[PDB]
């Protein structure tokens, strides 16, 4: 299938076009079709991607991987990286080796790998107050109150607790690495089918993460004597008002992502370089 | 089968010893074979136990039915567990509601929740030297040393990472609220399939736990460099010395522990009262 | 001798507002002078006392009351602090850091108090200022903590750290905690901070969920002048919160200049007070044996 | 004027060994009086040098050369604190919170202290004194720390805190580091302690993962004197640790008397020393921008 190939950007980086211009030649060069992303196009002369491409290329860090990845997702449509300069978790063919990588992907020597996003969805009641998708993580926060919020977690039906804190953070395996371990969360191995919920800035001491299996089902209900309306973030991009009393249930899309990588990918030297972790004893 | 029924306990307690009192008549006017463990019958004149036994109650705290739980679990034989008077992880059962609970047991209201162990097996070369089972964790770490350790991990064959600690704590779900709690761990549900992998005060800060598939084995590698021998611990009862250069290979055991609750058993109820966690909001 | 007494109460609570009636009528029958802060004397008309502003009821009080726990306490040491005018806490219900009075035990404590048994400590408080080149924009005293954040704004924000005019470091994070001892126990113990005792001469700079895992929070001494250097690569505006309850909206490459206030804040206590006792029931640390 | 110069070094590496070997003709071809440590000059004879033991280094030395990292720092600084002796450390190849010479730079770092060029600053100690009722039961002085923990044991061991005196809890946990702020970035920063600027006056108190998950670290006031009582109904004798090189066995009921050793460390470093730069690379730190 691999005939017409996309391509995706994050703007203002020299680096990131230049990277751009010998990937879009790589590939002219093998009489393939190649649609630029609407506004990256704007960036050199001469959300739908997923419908017409049989490949998407997304230049960038992990950051550009995300945007991309919830609408990708959906379309069943696999997607490689390539990061800046450095290994990403998402991003794992190096600018300098982007002919090298690419080609062999073309060719047929890759590794697939399914990733699991969350749904997120807002209700009052039974009526539907917003629904966002992430790889990431799902976020209950303050929004612009600096005061502590208040809030009640329930898993598959069965109260967990209340607390007092300034949110929640509820990441999937590829979010595990993001917000959720700044915060104190564990790693979780890509290829594990569970959910982490880790309490950000809690009142109380004791609180502490949670790992649940992956086809759990979270409900958060927003405390109906708050005075301020929460916020919940997917992927830190898509934004939702809750009210005092709603609920924010969330659990895994049916639908994963089909995440590429070269052959010699190796997510352990990825967590190695990324968070400085030491390499093999020498004498 | 419920005829032939083992009490365990642990010693140097009134109140244990009263709650055993109470236990052994509450089945012998139910007609039962009531067998005392050998120990535990030097303090009321008047390891096999799991080959005769067709149920085995524990009595003590959650430390208690860790040490019987290595044996009943090769044996098959089902436990059920009565605290000192709050709940435990791993007894549910309070004293003075003794008589309604294990009488609902003994009449068949009672849920079954396995819980997987460890194999921990320590080697140099192909030669075994020391393999010991683990409900809560294996533990590697200085013993009598007071300096640093060092040693490679590998997860099926992949290297992860070295480092310099004073050890590790390898986790089960059950284990994830002993040690690697106390030493920044995340809380894993008791049915979630996974291990919990927890630096000891590791030099290194960006250090952070990983957990991984339950099915996954682990190797630990001690570092062929170090002057002092190490010591591997499971659940904190049975220890072996390994020497510069040993491997530790850790994995789940296919026999589980066949743990009894009365039915109305509620993990998050014991969570929320051992950790003090929120309850149900108020007005 | 304790004359002239404010009564200071952050509105809202139903309970909270039953408990200045009794303080009222405890203080006059004492026959005192009792003065109400402007705001709160119009929640309760008919009261017939004197009132005045929150910034000018140190200039006329022996002793001021606050009423509603550990976060009123905080407004109520911004204004008294620079008047040297005493200040005694009573609870919303449960102890605080600040406040060791229950509201059951009204009478009893602030008798014991006007009677002339206590204890008396200070307090801290920081001063921050935010300067656009050499332009002052915004300046605001914080008892518990001066605060960096993204505001609105999910992003992280990137800033570098100057303590003395050195150079720290530079980092991304959600943010940044500045903590006197007093708000060593608020945001930054949830941040991760240490517990600082109240007698220590020091300020904690806690990181507020660093992307870089090896940030950790620094304890510098409580004379050292602290400057944040918002990124002029920010694309959104950070906000500087003084006590959670004071603002300012900071531009990319604004700067917060933080140190210590040379007023500190008076506090009285009932003489059963203990600042570990406290510790052990509000944080359930373990007791005798 | 520097004119007896002392070197001592932590036995073991190769790497080391060549250092002193550098070392040692440097000073002698400035014409300056080497004198070695008993036991370094017993691993390499034919010195024809002076002699003297660690202990008594510092009656009879202007200066004192340590090298072998931060950990071979800590026992040159307990015997050379009493002397007021000041203390120049050489890296084993990294750089340290007490050294910052590389041995690749030994001869021009050490020539410019010893041409008067350097920088001097003092660092407290710690005195840790086990009793058993009003019997002495070991005394020991620590740079970094004083660890209390299970020695071989694997056990949860208990003990009660007091501050002046003042009960502060009890807990259940692997032990308690004591921590001065030199101490502070080791064993202390690993169990999840904060950071203390080396000029802070103070002492920090960090449980080791402790049972109680709302235990946290303590800083208190660096005049403090720490009483950690053993619990009398332990099973197992614990250790008491300073600097992780000296031990105690103590018994249950035992108490630890920790405080401030009068005498401070003299330190000496290159001009260019930066212990923000120190931090910054060895931790990872951002720099600027
Ligand atoms: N204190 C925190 O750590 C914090 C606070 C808020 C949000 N976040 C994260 O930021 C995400 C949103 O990204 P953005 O829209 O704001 O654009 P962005 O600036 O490109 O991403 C923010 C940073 O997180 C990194 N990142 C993203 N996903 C990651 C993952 N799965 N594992 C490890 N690192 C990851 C990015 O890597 P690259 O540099 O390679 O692009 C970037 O350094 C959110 O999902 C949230 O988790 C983290
Ligand atoms: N995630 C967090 O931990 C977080 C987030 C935002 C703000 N805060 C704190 O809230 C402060 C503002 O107080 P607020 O009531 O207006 O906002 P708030 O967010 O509504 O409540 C802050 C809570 O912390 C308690 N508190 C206040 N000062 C404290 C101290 N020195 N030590 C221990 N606990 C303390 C307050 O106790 P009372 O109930 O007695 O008032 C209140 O329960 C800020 O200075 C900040 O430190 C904490
Ligand atoms: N710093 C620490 O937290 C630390 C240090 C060393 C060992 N440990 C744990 O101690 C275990 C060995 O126990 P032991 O032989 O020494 O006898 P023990 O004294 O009876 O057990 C030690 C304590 O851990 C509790 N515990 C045991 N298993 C637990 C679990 N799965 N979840 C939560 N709490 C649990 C026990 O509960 P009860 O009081 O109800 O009996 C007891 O408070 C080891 O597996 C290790 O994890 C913890
Ligand atoms: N898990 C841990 O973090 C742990 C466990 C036991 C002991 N320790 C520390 O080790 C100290 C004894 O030193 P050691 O070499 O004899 O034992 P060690 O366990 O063999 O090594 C301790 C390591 O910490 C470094 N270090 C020493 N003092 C430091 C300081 N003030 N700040 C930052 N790092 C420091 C040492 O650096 P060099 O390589 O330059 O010598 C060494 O890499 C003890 O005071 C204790 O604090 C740490």
């Amino acid at each position: 299938p691999f005939r017409n190939i996309g391509i995706i950007g994050r703007l203002g980086s020299t680096q990131v076009l230049d990277t751009i211009r010998r990937l879009k030649k790589f590939l002219i060069d093998r009489h393939l079709h190649v649609i630029l992303e609407d506004t990256i196009a704007e960036v050199l002369p001469g959300k739908i991607m997923g419908e017409i491409c049989d490949l998407v290329v997304v230049v960038g860090g992990d950051g550009s991987m995300l945007g991309a990845a919830r609408a990708l997702a959906r379309h069943k449509v696999p997607v490689l990286g390539i990061n800046r300069g450095s290994l990403g978790f998402l991003t794992d063919i190096r600018p300098d080796e982007l002919e090298a990588k690419v080609g062999e992907v073309l060719d047929g020597q890759y590794i697939v790998e399914s990733r699991f996003l969350l749904d997120a969805q807002v209700r009052r009641g039974i009526d539907s107050m917003g629904q966002g998708d992430a790889l990431n993580d799902v976020v209950l926060h303050p929004g612009k109150s600096t005061r502590m919020i208040e809030f009640e977690l329930y898993i598959d039906g069965q109260f967990v607790c209340s607390q007092k804190a300034d949110g929640l953070i509820v990441a999937t395996p590829t979010g595990s690495t993001a917000y959720a371990l700044s915060a104190g969360g564990p790693i979780m191995h890509p290829k594990l089918d569970a959910i982490v919920i880790v309490p950000m800035y809690p009142h109380m001491l004791s609180s502490r993460p949670i790992v649940v299996d992956g086809n759990s089902e979270l409900k958060i209900v927003v405390s109906p004597n708050m005075q301020i309306y929460p916020q919940v973030s997917c992927d830190g991009q898509n934004h939702f008002t809750c009210a005092p009393g709603d609920t924010v249930t969330i659990s895994k899309k049916p639908q994963k992502l089909r995440l590429i990588h070269p052959i010699d990918h190796n997510y352990y030297e990825i967590c190695r370089t990324k968070l400085g972790w030491g390499s093999r004893l020498g004498g």
